[PDB]
């Protein structure tokens, strides 16, 4: 079995490599980095995103996102306030500023150790989740508006035609923003470029020890665990490596930097956080392997995790037993 220590593995295909999309996942896959849960793509050096980032500060953020944390440093929730749109200019001067800059530090560790230390005592404001794409329509390799639809493998795999789109979200960061723990809608793939700005900072459990991660948080935040049998989907919930460890939970972290991709693989847990201001976008997508992730996801009922139109295709065709309980969630 290749990588049996489930350890983050880290590629640099040629430009010749960097063709064929589906090819290369499998390929990373045939070496064991699905283990892992999460794996580094540095891009050949010939390759580029688009030309430059001088003109992006007019794009709007319509609603950013105040993220207030409750809790223990290392154990805590985070909701979301919505704030007054601003541009990605206005934001960037916002993330820059004394309130919310970056602290001197001496490395990525350092860093590390101050936003566990300190992170709950600040309210870091996010641009997440924006419809949008910034490579260059004629980047050919690895563009992220470009992929394959999830819709067009689940009708390649099983031959069921459905509705639904896919298409990629821009993140705008800042100093101690933050992701919370979670896995992908429906199980998912998702990869993630890092198009410019300061890194980001990964946290991630083995898809096999996925279950280990899921009893520690009901044991961590009871009262959510009995509001929600899949309460994670909320994503919400932030613990620490220190209390990872404490709890014999598998995990490894690696930082990105501008410039690579980060691919999270079927139900493989992840959460992090931003280094300061910085630009990343991501999508969903899918393989033949997924399918059966798919089929086996948890799904929140509750009402809290609320989702996108193309979801519900997923659950009806991949779930039908759960799909009326589903379906009246998000209704
Ligand atoms: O970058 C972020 O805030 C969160 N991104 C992801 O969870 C991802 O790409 O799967
Ligand atoms: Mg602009
Ligand atoms: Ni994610
Ligand atoms: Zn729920």
């Amino acid at each position: 079995a290749q990588n049996p220590n489930c350890n983050i593995m880290i590629f640099h295909p040629t430009k010749e490599e960097f063709n064929d999309f589906d090819k290369y996942i499998a390929y990373m896959e045939s070496q064991g980095a699905h283990r892992a849960g999460l794996a580094k793509i540095i891009p050949p050096k010939e390759w580029k995103a688009r030309e430059t980032y001088d003109n992006i500060s007019e794009i709007l953020i319509a609603t950013p996102l105040q993220q207030v944390a409750s809790g223990r440093a290392g154990v805590f929730t985070q909701y979301h306030k919505k704030k007054k749109a601003m541009t990605v200019g206005e934001y960037r001067h916002l993330a820059n500023s004394k309130k919310y800059q970056t602290p001197p530090h001496q490395n990525f560790e350092d860093l590390e150790r101050k936003y566990w230390k300190n992170r709950i005592y600040n309210s870091p404001i996010y641009g997440a989740d924006i419809s949008g794409s910034l490579f260059d329509e004629n980047t050919k390799q690895w563009n992220l508006g470009h992929l394959g639809t999830i819709q067009d493998l689940l009708e390649k795999e099983c031959g069921v035609v459905i509705e639904g789109v896919n298409t990629p979200y821009l993140y705008f960061g800042m100093w101690k923003t933050t992701f919370a723990w979670h896995t992908e809608d429906m199980d998912l793939y998702s990869i993630n470029y890092l198009h410019l700005g300061e890194p980001k900072t990964w946290y991630v459990v083995p898809p096999e020890h996925g279950q280990r991660l899921e009893r520690l948080a009901r044991e961590l935040f009871p009262g959510s665990s009995r509001g929600c049998g899949a309460f994670l989907r909320h994503k919400v919930a932030l613990i620490s490596p220190t209390v990872l460890k404490e709890n014999g939970i598998p995990f490894n972290r690696i930082t990105q930097e501008a410039g690579e991709f980060m691919v999270t693989f079927p139900y493989g847990y992840h959460a992090g956080f931003n280094h300061g201001f910085n630009c990343a976008e991501a999508i969903n997508f899918a393989t033949p392997r997924w399918i059966d992730y798919g089929k086996m996801a948890s799904q929140c009922s509750c009402g809290e995790a609320r989702v996108t139109f193309s979801m519900d295709a997923f659950v009806r065709i991949l779930q039908p037993e759960r799909y009326d309980l589903w379906k009246r969630g998000q209704d």
